[PDB]
């Protein structure tokens, strides 16, 4: 069976690792600021590499590279943190259009809905500007809104992520 590199990028405390251990053990365990890069090797009948890269203003540069081979993208956004939103709808047009990564699917994982003022699937399609067509493409993107520390949503945004990969 054929393993995909999937990539896991995003600001820094958006939820990535919360959400990656979730997959694997099904708890929500301490995390520590991720300042590298922590591979997991997932079977969901196709097994996936998922590469959670580190959110860190000063290793967001490294993305780039560390992507390499991925065939699918989960971008994992704050939707409680309204301050750091533009930072965020910046950085996900700096994937979006970079050119070494213009046919990989993307999923962008809502994460923290639980937290109060969390932004709704459409405002974030909005404030993202994801409703324009003309700079996406031929691309397929799914938001998914999840609650990493307890694990909603998780499940069917993996789900999501492996249908792409079976096609
Ligand atoms: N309330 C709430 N807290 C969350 C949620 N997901 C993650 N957190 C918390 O947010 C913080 C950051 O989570 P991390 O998984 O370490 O974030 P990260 O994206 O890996 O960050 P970097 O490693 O620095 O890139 C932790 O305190 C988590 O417990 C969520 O859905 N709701
Ligand atoms: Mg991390």
């Amino acid at each position: 069976k054929k393993q995909f590199k999937i990539a896991v990028v995003g600001l820094d405390s958006a939820g990535k690792t919360t959400m990656l251990n979730f997959l694997r053990f099904e708890k929500n365990i301490e995390t520590l600021p991720t300042i590298g890069v922590n591979v997991e090797v997932l079977k969901r009948n196709v097994n996936l590499s998922i590469f959670d890269l580190g959110g860190l203003l000063h290793f967001r540069n490294l993305w780039g590279t560390l992507m390499k081979g991925s065939s699918a993208i989960i971008f994992v956004m704050d939707s409680a943190d309204r301050y750091r939103i533009e930072e965020a709808k910046n950085e996900l047009w700096k994937v979006l259009l970079d050119p070494n990564y213009p046919d990989a699917p993307l999923l962008i994982v809502a994460n923290k809905q639980d937290k109060e003022g969390a932004m709704s699937i459409q405002e974030i399609i909005s404030v993202c500007g994801l409703d324009n067509p003309e700079k996406l493409g031929n691309r397929s993107w799914h938001i998914q809104p999840t609650v990493a520390t307890t694990g909603q949503g998780v499940e069917e945004a993996i789900k999501w992520i492996v249908m792409e990969l079976d096609k």
